[PDB]
């Protein structure tokens, strides 16, 4: 009666969440398809998804490793004595540790499969034959052998994204975040291309594990890194990355990349400037991975960028085909993907239609120092509200007056509908800002006003307490006009 | 008009808050009185309060310093190679840096007076002659040169608390937290006596800067440390302190302390056990400091413990006399004192009456690892509601599988009113919990329900997103009784 109730193409953040719930909560027959069961080349992403394999999880362990550079230095101010010149970072050991951590998660995923009735794993490239037939092929090649044919009621596309490349000569000389997780040795000289959070987090990792004398450049075609983040936080972070040895190059981009005789690369920038590096990592952006799904065989509509068009309930134009996650180019974050997956199951296997709310979604940038952001940026709120008030506060935590890192300022900016004092967005820069922003997200989701913040008794001493001592605005926007 | 509109006895968190406001916001003549204007012996506290001089500020700087011991060690899992046997704590460097830090704040406070017409600093022991006259004597002795008299409309008593002593033979060979901030060398062996947060935070500061081979014991007469904090957290913190070398000695109390030839202290416990230590620190409590204010002259009613009885608006029994901060013995934390100080200026000077809410105040304990809590512990909620749900989650963060400090579990416990799901209390144990608890406090203020928490999209990866992943109760309390499920 149709072999399967569900066929999920992609065992990622969204796919596993949708699959597990349908199998377990609604006892459906679910086939989940993915390229491999363990992280690593050639596919990189595997059972568990981009996050577990080549994303959030390994990035966090690496950024954590990267942080010890700073703390070893800063411990001096507090009377900690050690042979500082003997200190050496071992990348090879970091990666070893990380690999063991990732494989362990991969392995736990397999157990889940054995532990669940109706949930089965199928290896191979999934593709569509029509709206009820999912092919499982040995390669992405549209005419490689078919390993399996899956007859199904519903189809859930959850294939993720993939690293964008630039069309320049030598692009094949560059690596992406995927390969970066497997580098044999830390580059001494490195170039991260791209102004987004992934580029920035990698400059930070490289910057700490590089050999004495190394250098990390960060190129970005635009005028200021992290497009879309609070502009004031953007300039500030630029300054602190610079304070730590990262050469931030706005208005730069490779034009040609050539391999030198020693292995190293050579880069010629659109400026005319040239430079040589051990590794050139593109982190220009991510693009929806729907190119080999044969979506046309089912009549599924897609956009110029390959994103599968979905409605609030993640349904494509074909009623029995749903699509969640990065492949939908809505909000490319794991928790969002997971929510959309849970909502999908509610919607189809429980008749309780739920749409994921893609607003007030908080996020963090694990740069060193990290960012924790949520809600509107001044600019956007200004174009949607009468008059908005912007509150701002900065300070150098006391410990940093003693540690050496005087450049390390903590900043909190809050944006509000000045008419009713509703908090439209809260943006912070400084350690702990990712942990802090989570609960702030609950506030924003609840409709919190600025008087809800300053009326809560502070916790002292913490950085977070600054959130509660902001009673007067710095300036305003009246009709998109920058006022007072 | 009288000489002054207000005279503030105590230039601390609350007093200074009130003084500056009445002065800089209503343009009133306000005199503020403190014993000294720079931190240190013999009075320890000074202009800026207990927090600034020998409390919050220096204890946090010194806990940060203490953390480096775990940080340096944990760095190995992540590939940091260094001569491990070369790591050495230098206590005198820490003390000097803390000293430069505090003096600087002591200085800024000074500047604040120079630039506030109306705000005036006086120096000595403020005491009362009558309800409109306060004396600033030279010393605590009533037989002291009355340095000055100040005629005044309103009096604000904001003198704080002071370490509590034991009355045992040898108490004078012991120290309290005031002296601990000035020790010349880290003790190799130390006895922290007390179960509250000051004793715990100090046990971890000493545990970190001690000479190797050294040892820190925490002794507490009670059954479990942190009386008044979540029971599970209390249990879990104890094991984590034990994991890092601290000897938690429960049902233990010094019976007598004599002096050793080498100048260490020999302590005989009520149990009969005996041990030697370099420093015996008493952190058994803090008593409200109202004993030398001559309240009997202005007729202010006082508790048995010396607490100065006030009403919701902090007014005493004599209508022109207010008391705020630790001396009222309500919630002894800086932000509460500050909040009570601003409440008072609104009430008296702007006729906009305000009562500080002493409910749902978030607080943190800077132990290693730290705690951050807000709201009711489940035992109190069960007395008030017929059905209460307790949600729980604990996980070893991943970084701790690599760092090797495998014992550092993050624990999140939420207690709700099951009738409608209102969050009654949130309690966390783990790194970053002081920071996370601040925003949670904002939710609780607003009346958040558990649904509000789990309907929020998480930030990944963080320890905090765990707050948004708890949808099923662990157990409940039905009419005060613990139950596995509501029947
Ligand atoms: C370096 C990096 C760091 C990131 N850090 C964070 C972070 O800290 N926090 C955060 O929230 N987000 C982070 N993200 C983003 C996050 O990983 C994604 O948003 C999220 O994983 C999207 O999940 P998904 O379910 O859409 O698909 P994915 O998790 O990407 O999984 C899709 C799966 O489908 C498989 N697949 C693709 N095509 C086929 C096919 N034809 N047949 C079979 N299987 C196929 C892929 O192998 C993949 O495993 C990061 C991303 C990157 C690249
Ligand atoms: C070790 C330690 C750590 C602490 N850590 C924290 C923490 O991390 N976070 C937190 O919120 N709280 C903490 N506290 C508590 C916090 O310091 C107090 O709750 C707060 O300072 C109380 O403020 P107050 O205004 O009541 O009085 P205080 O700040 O104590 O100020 C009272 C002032 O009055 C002066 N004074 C007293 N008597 C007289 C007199 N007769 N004449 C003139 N002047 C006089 C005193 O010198 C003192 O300066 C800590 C306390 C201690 C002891």
């Amino acid at each position: 009666s149709r072999a399967y109730d569900l066929v999920v193409i992609g065992a990622g953040s969204g796919g596993l969440e949708a699959g597990w719930n349908a199998a377990s909560l609604h006892k459906k027959r679910v086939a989940v398809i993915d390229l491999q069961k363990h992280h690593g080349p050639p596919h990189y992403a595997a059972l568990g998804g981009t996050c577990v394999n080549v994303g959030c999880v390994p990035k966090k362990l690496m950024v954590t490793g990267a942080n010890y550079m700073d703390t070893i230095r800063e411990s001096a101010g507090f009377g900690w004595e050690l042979d500082r010149e003997s200190v050496r970072p071992n990348w090879k050991a970091l990666i070893a540790a990380k690999n063991k951590a990732v494989s362990g998660i991969n392995d736990s995923y397999e157990g889940m499969f054995a532990d669940t009735e109706g949930l089965t794993f199928h290896q191979g490239f999934g593709a569509l034959q029509d709206n009820h037939t999912v092919l499982v092929r040995e390669s992405a090649d549209p005419n490689s052998a078919v390993l399996e044919t899956l007859d199904t009621e519903y189809i859930l596309l959850a294939t993720g994204s993939w690293p964008q490349h630039l069309g320049i000569e030598g692009d094949d000389l560059c690596i992406t975040s995927n390969e970066a997780f497997y580098l044999d040795e830390a580059p001494k000289r490195a170039l991260c291309v791209g102004g987004g959070y992934i580029s920035i987090e990698f400059a930070g990792i490289f910057n700490a594990y590089k050999a004495r004398g190394g250098q990390v450049d960060l190129a970005y075609r635009g005028d200021m890194i992290l497009r879309g983040f609070d502009s004031e936080l953007r300039k500030q972070l630029t300054e602190q990355l610079r304070a730590n040895g990262i050469n931030v190059r706005t208005h730069e981009n490779p034009a040609k990349v050539t391999k030198n005789a020693d292995g190293t690369r050579h880069v010629v920038f659109e400026s005319g400037a040239e430079a040589d590096y051990d590794v050139v990592m593109l982190a220009i952006g991510r693009v929806p991975r729907s190119q080999t799904l044969q979506l046309e065989k089912a009549g599924v509509e897609v956009a110029k960028n390959g994103a599968i068009k979905v409605d609030a309930y993640s349904k494509t134009n074909v009623d029995n085909i749903y699509a969640i996650g990065d492949v939908t180019d809505r909000v490319m974050l794991t928790p969002v993907a997971i929510n959309e997956g849970a909502a999908f199951v509610d919607t189809v296997f429980a008749n309780k239609p739920r749409a994921t709310d893609h607003t007030k979604v908080a996020c963090a940038v694990f740069s060193i120092p990290p960012m924790g952001v949520c809600g509107y940026v001044e600019e956007d709120a200004a174009k949607k509200y009468d008059q908005v008030a912007v509150y701002e506060s900065s300070f150098t935590p006391l410990m940093h007056n003693i540690s050496g890192s005087t450049y390390k300022k903590f900043m909190v900016r809050i944006v509000t509908n000045h008419a009713d004092g509703e908090v439209l967005g809260v943006h912070m820069l400084g350690d702990s800002s990712p942990e802090i922003i989570q609960s702030v997200a609950i506030c924003l989701k609840m409709g919190a006003k600025i008087s809800d913040f300053y009326n809560t008794i502070g916790v002292h001493p913490t950085s977070a307490e600054e959130l509660c001592s902001m009673r007067t605005p710095a300036y305003f926007y009246e009709k998109g006009k920058r006022v007072e």
